[PDB]
Parts: structure tokens; sequence; C-alpha cells
DNA sequence: GGTATGAGCACTGCTTAGGCAGTGCTCATACCGCATG
């Protein structure tokens, strides 16, 4: 399939940065066969992708190299990364997003060898007829956790499939999914022949990457907080029972619930008449929003619980309406309106805003090169109020909140882009992050990472973990609630040993694809060549 | 329920034109959630 004899007797290794045992191993890997990469972030997934593309695009001169990314950021970061390790002109090469027009990306499909992308610009130019599907060869996807249900990754395979079989994928992630469950939805989706996989543990990336030691602070919920959610109990008890009646709600402890259990039992009844129909979904969109309530003010505190209800009490919403008619309701609402000095919401705040101020005390002592934090919370009001918190200190402190596009104006691209310039350069010194923080773009090094909630899946923590790491040690700090938030935490602890139990088990726990084509023709047994590569 | 994201089209300012290059909007994805290999 337009595959290059010559270039054929030989893949090329750049030597321009030391070769790494590791990264040769798994390059030479993912040539022959569709493979799934997960290393730590840091230990060069990007490296490994620049050597398979050059190859590909070495052995098919007429065919296509493409490699995907989920934010126009990260397509942008990873063009440039990737140019400076491969022996590709710039003139081969392009980015092409929904900033591009689709009758320009034609030309640009047409006229360049290798495209970076957002996966929704490819599923829309196979559509179109605009990407030659036939003339792809090699499919790198960056996050390829993201590759689950009918994500634009998904849709870029099963489309692409129907014009050509003859290409190579290399999925790149740190943390391949959740659970088993969700790594071998993304092995299906994408055609993952096997798992070339190295852990902060591995011998082989202790050498070039410091372990990081991680700290837990245990904080009691304290009195005031104890005293409020004994109150919500009672609400939540009230607004439930008429579920716990209609047998839509298992009838599990009201206090132990959790507003995902109640998002699940409402999808069970979706898939199971008129006034009715009304009334339980009535009561499902209540309960949902009041357990949402309930998990701010275990997590995050009496602020972000007020936020969030002042939303809802904000039009006439049959929810405004009833939590309107109970008086416990009103009484607690009214009572978060006059609360929202500094108010600390949450223990947690207090705890996290001691750790910081003693990071900078101890970093100024030492004397220069300023100290960089990264704080993570999932939720805006958190963001916007430990900012606020740490604003206090301005400008020992140099705060700024890392938020995604959505309206709390929000960040644009561009916006965003100029907060990261500003955080390495030092304007600000402490960054508090949403998810959007979590992944892809190059923050930098930073000293000191706190994690202000903890999550079930273990995908997360090691995305947080992964903007600390060698070039200087850092330091992971994670604040919990005593009780759940500590078992939590806990959990997605032993889910990530499970997951990495599973891939390296001599047992095949994992279906892996078996029809990955070898792209290089039965005959030719390239041979390494090793070279200094000049643009 | 909130958190990201995306594309394509709307809208508007430019120093000098263009589907430029920005932000805003509507419509899609996905996750979270049992616990293990």
């Amino acid at each position: 399939g337009g595959f290059c004899t010559s270039a054929g007797a030989l893949w090329i290794y750049p030597t321009n940065c030391p070769v790494r045992d590791y990264q040769l191993h798994i390059s030479r890997a993912a040539l022959f066969c569709n493979t799934l990469v997960c290393l730590p972030t840091g230990l060069g997934k990007t490296f490994i992708a620049a050597v398979v593309m050059y190859n590909f695009y070495r052995w098919f001169p007429s065919g296509k190299v493409v490699f995907m990314a989920p934010t126009k950021p990260l397509v942008t970061q990873q063009i440039e990364a990737c140019y400076q390790v491969m022996g590709i002109p710039q003139s081969h090469m392009a980015e092409m997003t929904g900033s591009t027009q689709a009758s320009t990306r034609k030309e640009i499909w047409c006229s360049k060898r290798v495209l970076f992308l957002t996966p929704q610009v490819m599923v829309n130019d196979l559509s179109r007829g605009a990407c030659p599907a036939a003339e792809i060869k090699c499919l790198v996807i960056d996050e390829a956790h993201k590759a689950l249900g009918n994500y634009a990754y998904c849709q870029v395979v099963r489309e692409l499939v129907k014009y050509t079989n003859h290409f190579r994928i290399l999925a790149l992630s740190a943390t391949p999914g959740s659970d088993i469950k969700a790594v071998q939805q993304v092995i299906t989706n994408l055609l993952i022949g096997q798992i070339e996989l190295r852990s902060e543990d591995s011998p082989d990336i202790l050498t070039y990457s410091h372990e990081r030691k991680v700290e837990k602070l245990i904080v009691p919920l304290g009195e005031e907080l104890a005293a409020i959610q004994k109150t919500y109990i009672q609400i939540l008890e009230s607004f439930a029972r008429s579920l716990i009646q209609r047998n839509v709600l298992m009838r599990r402890d009201i206090p132990n619930l959790t507003k995902y259990q109640i998002i699940l039992a409402r999808d069970q009844f979706r898939k199971n008449v008129g006034i009715q129909q009304g009334i339980i979904e009535g009561e499902f969109a209540i309960c949902i929003s009041l357990y949402h309530g309930y998990e701010l003010l275990q997590q995050m505190g009496m602020r972000s619980l007020y936020f969030f209800l002042c939303g809802i009490m904000d039009g006439m919403t049959r929810s405004k309406n009833e939590l309107g008619r109970n008086e416990d309701f009103m009484k607690l609402y009214n009572h978060l309106e006059c609360m929202f000095k500094f108010v600390y919401s949450h223990p947690k705040l207090k705890k996290l805003e001691e750790v910081v101020i003693e990071h900078f005390k101890s970093w100024n002592a030492e004397n220069r090169d300023e100290t960089r934090v990264m704080i993570f919370s999932s939720f805006r009001d958190s963001v916007q109020e430990i900012a606020e918190m740490l604003s206090q200190h301005q400008p020992i402190i140099r705060v700024m909140t890392f938020v995604g596009h959505a309206s709390t104006k929000g960040f644009t691209q561009k916006e965003q882009l100029e907060v990261v310039k500003q955080f390495r350069d030092g304007g600000y010194n402490t960054l508090v992050s949403t998810c959007v923080g979590e992944e892809g773009l190059d923050i930098g090094e930073v000293d000191l990472i706190i994690c202000f909630d903890s999550q079930k899946s273990p995908i997360r923590l090691v995305q947080r973990m992964g903007r600390t790491g060698r070039k200087r040690q850092g330091r992971i700090v994670i604040i919990l609630s005593e009780g759940r938030e500590e078992r939590i935490y806990n959990q997605s602890q032993s889910n990530k040993r499970s997951i990495y139990k599973a891939i390296s088990s001599n047992r095949q726990v994992l279906h892996f694809y078996q029809r990955s084509p070898r792209m290089v023709p039965d005959g030719i047994n390239p041979k390494l060549h090793k070279m200094f590569i000049t643009h």
C-alpha cells in the first residue's frame, strides 16, 4: 500500500537526546503492532509518538500520518514538540482545528503528509470526503483513555475502517482507564494489539524520574458543618421518601447515598405515563440537586452549597417552588445568604491555607527562582473561594484560578494560555485549577501539588500528580475530611494497583485486537539506525 | 447534578479586507459512579 522498500531497510531513532531503553523498546514495539503506551507524564510518550510518526512518514511517502489530541492548545503543543524530534520539514506538516475552515482543510489534507488535529475535525473531514481516508497509514491518539462510547476518537476509527484496514494505531495514556472494563473498551475501540506500560515504581523509570511521596492531611468536619450536615440529612430524608415509597429508590440509608446513585436510579427508571412521569421526574431532579448540595457541603463547604442553592432559588422551576415551601430548607438557605473578613466555609480550607503559607515561608527563608504551587478542586465555586482565601497573602502568594470555557465568566483558549505563561514566568506563583489543568497542556514542573478533593477513579489523581516530577523533586499533599473522603482516596489507590496488576498479569485479563497489520511487508526486517536528526 | 471539551456559525473590531481574528452561542461527546485481575 505505497510502502517505500528503500526506506523499509531502516527505522530511524533520534540520538539528539541520550537513548533510553524503555523509549527504544516501546518505539520498536509500536512500529509493528497497534500499541497503547502507558508511561508517567513527562517520561516521553510524545518522543515515542514522534519516532513512530517519522518512520511511517518515511515508509509511506504518498501516505498520511495523523496525530489527534482532545484540545486545540494540545494540538499546537504536540505538533511543536513532535516537529523538534522528527526529521520532517515544517512544509510537510500542518495543525488543523475548527479555526481552519473545512474548505481550506481539503487543500491542507492534499498538500501535507503529517496532520495534527482535533478528532471532531477528522470525523467531519472523513464523512465529507475532505480527508483522503484510504491514504491514512498512521493514526496517533493522545489522552487515549477518552476513547469511550461515542467520543470523537471512537467515531474516527469506526469511519476510517470503511475505507482502509492498512494503518497503524498508536494510543498514548498515563491512565488507560478508571477500571479494567474501561481499559478493555479503549483496547476494543482503538484496535490495540498490546500494552507497553511503565509505572513510577518501574526501575528503568526511577533513573529518569525522582519518586514523589504523597502526604495525607485528614481534617475532622468540625462542630459547625456537622450541625448543618445533621439538618441537611433530615431535609434530604423528607424529599427522598416519595422515591422510597414509589420503590424507584432502593431505600439504602439516606445519609450514605450519593447523587451518582440517584442519577443511576433515575436512568434505570427512564427505561421502564402522563401526570405520574412529571411528579417522579420532579422528585428525582429535586433529590439529585439536594444530594449534589450535600456532597458540596461535605467536600467543598457552606459557600459552595449556598452558591449552588442560589442558582436554583433565583424563573419558576418545580424545584424552586417545592424547596420554597420547606421551612428547614428556607431557614438553612436564608442562614447561608446572611453568612455570604474571609469566612472559612470548610475546615479543609484553613488547613489548605496553613500548608501554602508554610511552603512560601520555608521557600523564602532558604534565601531565589520563584516556587510554583498548583491546587486542584473540581468545582468552580471552590476554586474561586480558595483563590480569594489565598489572595489575603498577596503579593507573597500571587494566586490565579484556572477554569474551562463555559460561564464566574470562564476562560477562553487564549485567556487560559496567558494564565499558564503568567504561572511559568512567576507573575502568578499559585494556580487553583478544575480538571482543565490536569490534562495535556505543559503547565511546567511544580514544587507543591495539593489535591483538595478525591475521586474513586484513579485517573485524575495520577494526572494531578503528573504536574510534578524529575527536574525538581516535588511534594504532593492530599487534604481529606475524615470518614468517607479517606475511603474514596484509599479506593482510588487500590483501583490504580488493580488496573496495573491486570495489565501486567501473565493470565489474559484483557482481550487485545489480534489483526493489527504489520504494515512493513513480511519480507522486510527494518534495522535500527541511530542518528542526530538535523532540520 | 457539574466539569471539561469540541465544531461551525454569529457577531464585531480592525488598520486596512479577509469567512482575519477574536468572543459568544447551540448543539454534540465524555467522566463521575462497585472493586477487583
